[PDB]
């Protein structure tokens, strides 16, 4: 094993803990962080891009009556205009004095160039964590992809390795995150079914290959002038051509604590946070080297080769095999662990004398520086 | 390296500098001066020597008129004399009473013996420098002819060796230097086109095989006496036969600081002056013997054989190879540098204990003386 | 012378000196400066302009070995690349797995457009002087091109006119002057054989029709990518296309004291400086009008016609001929000199009364114013 030691969140840093048991030889505990990956609960709901106005051909007639009927399309604003084309010299070659009408329909479908470049609207929430922690506990060297939580246990080398929930619940992604090419921004997209021509959500869709649209691009039908058969309207300039200016905060460049961001999975890599409380049920079989076998005598220690950031650990014992050696102070960490009589290690300390260890034992050592 | 150490101008003196870097082994820097050569900007302009008067034959006539015409030769002073040879009993067997004239021409061409012995007038100026500095930095022994200036870099052994401009701008040659046989004097020769019979520049020429002369040897035509056809003139005795007395200052014997002088290139050899600031961009590859390989222990030192101007440097290390050893005081310089366990050197000091170283380480040582 | 009077350096200004001899008539001395010309010792050494990279065709092979050999060209950086084109689908249709190499050569020759537009590097030094001084001393009016120095004498009108060295040794050209089209700048060009890609001296040459080059335009060979047979390099943009901005100081516009500058001879014209000490050995024959011939009586003087900047000099003598008349005060200079009984001159003074013267014487015158 029952153990539990605090282990922070900083890659490339070898961690060393110590087992202070009575009887059995104090084991070595080396753990290294390779690369962290934090992926929140991604829930795809909407997508957007450019569009193309699909204005049909008017069905101008004579003294006959007309009233448009709605159906199931994108955008719906139809108005019957009366009084246009008062004569044959007007444009439509009409014979009526003042009883003429038009349908004037106008919708907007997804453009052809939208299939490739797009934007995926999502609502980032309850972020999950998974850190592949290196494991070393003797002669074995296993690397496992472990989920960071106090619910999912391990196995590795007949051991129950638990990641444990970090005390830092800080996510670099807020409530809503939309994708762009291969970047990640913090966007304040409008509510579904409450769109506005204020940009940032024109004719939004469910996915890449959808078939149900909804929108309000401030479209208004205008009464044409008597000259030539035309269909003049005052449309709002697409906001997607203007969003390439007010983009701003890219997040990828404003990475907090050297953190990172992924494209496809929208994950945060190499991001330092808090501490990971690891607990492992190390059995009797792992505590190799009982008090009945190893019996090291007097410990000696002297320093020689040392430069800015072998300690002569000559011992005398019976039969080579294993032999755990670890530091006991607050400074100067060794490089290797299990090295059998004429032991050979190395350190990297300032000038104070140390001890560690190796193992057990222790020592310390030394230184140188 | 970026290094730079001061190195004086005295041949046959081994120079030893020290690299005080953090980490890598402090390298050895041996540099020796072989022979210095200082050649100024030589600009050949004029040459001189003996000459031979070329007096032609007079064209004496009778009662006819005469007036000489100038051309393009050396020296030009012609005067028509009237009243000479008043009768047939005078000399030229003339029939005129008092209407007789002569041309009387006289020029001076370069002698036949001038082709070999000569004198070359030059205007010594902006002196250049070139000193072949010996280079040693390990197992290599290269000798290069390097120009002494902070503009022309080097190569030698993958290193950028710079000579650097000396702080002493003293030249043994002044403004004008003329050659004689195989000697070098400081002469005050007259201005080109302003010659005078005051010697030191009679009928000067451009080079050895020229064809355009200019001069003024104070030549004057005199009216001959009526007796025999002659052409008597009062010429100035050549100054080149008199300059073998007022030569004086030979410079070669009054050599400043044991300096020398050359004949053909007019160069100053073995001439001590100031200091040569050398700077070399020594790369990582040259700094052999990192802190990870050599690990010499306790240093011991004792003196034995020493006479007026081996130090037992027994060491214990792993594997022979290189091993830089250098002095650290102000007196007692070693003879050799890189010598591998039972090291064997030698010194030449008075009686104090020196250093150381070796290397690195250281020491010191010782011484012885 | 034996005379000598100080004469300054300002063109279009008539100079008037006075001979104060005992006995003979005091002569008039008029001297005018036409146009000054100062040409320093021009020593052509280097020239520059645009260039064209001459990258040859690669000699890609198979599993055969390769090592490039240097010769005698401009620029020399060749590197054998290995590991490129691992397959037939790579680019060169190779059959080798990982044993393939290339030569990759690249030099730089003088461009075709360099023949006309160029730049001539020179080292301006010991400036010479030559001023064509007008000469008047009676009935003669000779104009001679005389060198300004106390070494080269004259002749003019049976007189030994000496220019004399000016007390002002100020040259508008400093140590180095390079030509551009038809302008003259003060440039700080690098040392010969110590060129750098810092511009102002890329691939310099001896002259216009040379055949020996030297340079270092920071050229570096890069390992190509496996796709299509190419030779990609990172070259430094020529400094000669950028020097049309940092040109600055043109000198021609910043002419000191209304001075000038020439194109072909690099001369300074109409440039005022100091004083020119002229000395002339005027013989007895030039001092016309002895005390035995002219005998002018009582001098009378009255002023009439005078405007802002004839003085009735009625005399009575025997026989017209010459007659030198000159001013004796510090203001009011005459226009003419030798004018015979009813003399007629003219002046240009303020309001003060003068004598113153014329011559011688015276016165014064016046015034016015």
């Amino acid at each position: 094993y029952e153990h539990a030691t605090t282990v922070p969140n900083v890659p490339q840093i070898p961690y060393k803990a110590l087992v202070e048991r009575a009887g059995y030889a104090p084991l070595n505990l080396e753990i290294t962080v390779m690369s962290s990956e934090v992926l929140p609960s991604t829930n795809q709901e909407y997508i957007t891009c450019k569009f193309t106005t699909v204005v049909p051909s008017p069905k101008i007639k004579c003294c006959g009556s007309l009233e448009c009927q709605p159906a199931a399309h994108a955008d719906y604003t139809c108005k019957v205009f009366g009084g246009v084309y008062p004569f044959m010299w007007g444009g439509a070659q009409c014979f009526c004095d003042s009883e003429n009408s038009q349908m004037s329909e106008a919708y907007v479908e997804l453009s052809a160039d939208c299939a490739s470049d797009h934007a995926q609207a999502i609502k980032v929430h309850t972020a999950a964590m998974k850190v592949g922690l290196r494991i070393v506990y003797g002669n074995t060297t296993s690397f496992l992809d472990v989920y960071v939580n106090g619910v999912t246990p391990g196995t590795s080398k007949d051991l129950k390795v638990i990641a444990g929930p970090i005390s830092a619940s800080f996510t670099p992604f807020d409530h809503k995150v939309v994708i762009h090419r291969g970047l990640v921004y913090n966007y304040d997209f409008p509510e579904y079914g409450a769109m506005k021509p204020g940009a940032f959500g024109d004719i939004q869709a469910t996915s890449l290959t959808s078939k149900d649209l909804i929108a309000s691009t401030d479209i208004r039908l205008l009464k044409p002038s008597a000259k030539n058969v035309h269909v003049p309207y005052t449309q709002a300039s697409s906001g997607f051509e203007m969003w390439k200016n007010n983009s701003g905060r890219p997040l990828q460049e404003t990475a907090p604590f050297g953190c990172k961001i992924a494209v496809n999975p929208l994950r945060a890599v190499d991001c330092s946070y808090g501490n990971i409380p690891i607990s492992i049920d190390i059995p009797n079989a792992a505590f190799i080297r009982t008090s009945d076998a190893p019996l090291v005598s007097t410990v000696k220690c002297e320093v020689s080769e040392c430069t800015y950031s072998m300690a002569t650990l000559q011992y005398v014992s019976d039969r080579e095999g294993q032999c755990p050696v670890h530091s006991h102070s607050s400074t100067a960490t060794l490089q290797e662990s299990t090295v059998h009589v004429t032991v050979h290690f190395s350190t990297a300390s300032p000038q104070a004398n140390f001890i560690v260890s190796l193992c057990g034992k222790k020592t310390t050592c030394n230184a140188e520086c």
